[PDB]
């Protein structure tokens, strides 16, 4: 039986603005890092930065609707996004169709994203204002 | 200051194969489907389906080594692994790693791990015997 994400991988062209990135800007904490990778964490989740010659800088355009999610609080939402944007990092997506959202771009184009809310509280949302055809299990 | 991951959005091509690979397959909860994606569960994993024309069924020598790993006991992983080997489930690499991990793909060609052990059992196993260029903080 699957329990949860052990890990998430991204795959990185550049390693030390991928590090500073995720460590310096977005406050996760490194626990390690050598001369292929690093390892930090995020709450409970165990990310893994990978140098990969096979990672390519994608435009947003170019990639599929594949991303990750940060937990953020109601109470730091809005200065977090307000200050990535002042720092210039791109965006992907404006209009906010699963909840309180801010879509951002990492180095290399990931699609990332801050949200503020739980499956349970999106659920309870998706009840007054559901999605084309939903149904509930 | 982000607490977690929120959730994880997978790009599919077709609902209906992603779903039964999800949910019966993998054994995750289906939470509520719509006429362009699902709502899933994995312990605490918030995982949503999003049907995307974009998404290509990439082939693993195409695409970067951007990964998402699911946590398994060491008592049921190789029950586990049998399984998606019935299925037809095709790997994309052999563990050569600590920890037990099965590399497997999705119907689309999403790049998925079957793993045992924590980034604390990692680091520990680093620690030892470091990889080439490591810093711990
Ligand atoms: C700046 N820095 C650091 O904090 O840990 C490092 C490890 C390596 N391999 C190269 C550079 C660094
Ligand atoms: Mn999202
Ligand atoms: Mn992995």
């Amino acid at each position: 039986m699957l329990s949860g994400l052990n890990h998430l991988t991204l795959a990185v062209s550049q390693l030390a603005p991928s590090v500073a990135f995720y460590q310096q800007l977005l406050g996760m904490t490194l626990h390690a890092r050598w001369d292929s990778g690093a390892y930090l964490s995020c709450g409970d989740l165990w990310l893994c930065l990978s140098l990969d010659p096979q990672r390519r800088v994608t435009p947003p355009e170019e990639s599929d609707y594949t991303h990750y999610a940060f937990s953020i609080s109601e109470a730091d939402f809005a200065s977090f996004a307000a200050r990535l944007e002042a720092a210039g990092v791109a965006v992907w997506k404006l209009n906010r169709s699963e909840g309180a959202s801010h879509y951002f771009l990492d180095p290399d184009g990931h699609k990332l994203e801050l949200h503020v809310g739980s499956l349970a509280q999106r659920l309870a949302a998706c009840r007054e204002q559901p999605y084309k055809g939903m149904v509930f299990f």
